[PDB]
């Protein structure tokens, strides 16, 4: 029988609430109160409320800072045009600024009246079919919390730093929302599988996905876009770059560690889409 999907935007709040050793802060008790604080704001979230507008620490907003300043020297070499496009905007309407971190709400109405998107708080990591199934109604699951000031580049757990630089500048791109949308309604009701074949999928594109542009090689995967190291290490000679292929990339295992073995190019996020549908057709 069909796993039970939402229906309506609304219906996320049904799942949207379905939820380490090494991390910096795991014997930092004001970090873990903190990140207790983000979670709870996130579990009592409901469809419709404005989204709890935070005051960020001053340790906080330096991190974000020292975030901000390296990735931006980045961007320009490595971001693709519709990030470069897009982030400009992000900074005159939301407040994108090294000393001060953007609130989600604010960029959920950005996103709104762009491409349809909107944000939802989440406390931590949803199944797969739970977080793909926000997308359905353009609906991305965002985290309220930033990384733990004693390493600013620590990336293997994803947090607004990643949210806000990464993913937000593409989803307000159009051709990049559809795409991203087409994932979600493609998982809806979904066998595992499919559902787990849609999930790497959209790890190698949405969050460490490459494109090509002018014939030149960029990157648009939110997880490269706000991961310094890999950022510049993904347009080096040292990565290995295959085509993006559904069929062929749905098999890579993702990698949380350290850096992707592979990285996959799309032609442009229209063709990315198209080689979906072609997919999606024998996988549901
Ligand atoms: C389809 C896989 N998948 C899933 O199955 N469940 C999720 O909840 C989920 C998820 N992918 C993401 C987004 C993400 C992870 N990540 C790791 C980096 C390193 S960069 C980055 N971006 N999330 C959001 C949770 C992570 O904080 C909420
Ligand atoms: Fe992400």
């Amino acid at each position: 029988s069909v796993p039970w999907f939402p229906k309506k935007i609304s219906d996320l709040d049904h799942c949207a609430n379905r939820v380490d050793a090494d991390h910096p802060g795991f014997k930092d008790n004001v970090y873990r109160k903190r990140r207790k604080y983000f979670a709870d704001l996130a579990m009592n979230y409901k469809h419709g409320d404005p989204i709890p507008k935070v005051e960020f620490t001053e340790e906080e907003i330096k991190t974000w800072g020292t975030v901000f300043q390296e990735l931006n020297k980045l961007y320009p070499t490595h971001a693709c045009r519709e990030y470069l496009k897009n982030l400009p905007l992000l900074s005159k309407y939301c407040g994108y600024r090294e000393d001060n971190i953007p609130q989600l709400e604010d960029v959920s109405n950005f996103l709104k009246e762009r491409t349809g998107f909107s944000i939802r708080p989440v406390a931590g990591y949803l199944s797969p079919r739970d977080f793909l199934s926000g997308l359905a109604f353009r609906v991305f699951h965002c985290t309220q919390y930033v990384r733990h000031s004693s390493d600013p580049f620590y990336t293997p757990e994803p947090d607004t730093c990643h949210e806000l630089l990464g993913h937000v500048p593409l989803l307000a791109e159009p051709s990049f929302a559809q795409f991203s949308q087409e994932i979600g309604l493609a998982s809806l009701g979904a066998s595992e599988e499919a559902v787990q074949k849609l999930a790497t999928c959209y790890f190698f594109t949405v969050e460490f996905g490459l494109c090509k542009q002018d014939g030149q090689l960029r990157v648009f995967g939110a997880g490269l876009l706000s991961s310094i190291s890999e950022l510049k290490h993904a347009l080096s000679g040292h990565a290995k770059v295959k085509p993006f292929d559904p069929k062929i990339t749905c098999k890579q295992e993702c990698l949380i560690t350290t850096f992707q073995d592979v990285y996959f190019v799309s032609e442009s996020f229209e063709d990315a889409k198209e080689k979906m549908r072609e997919f999606t057709k024998t996988i549901k």
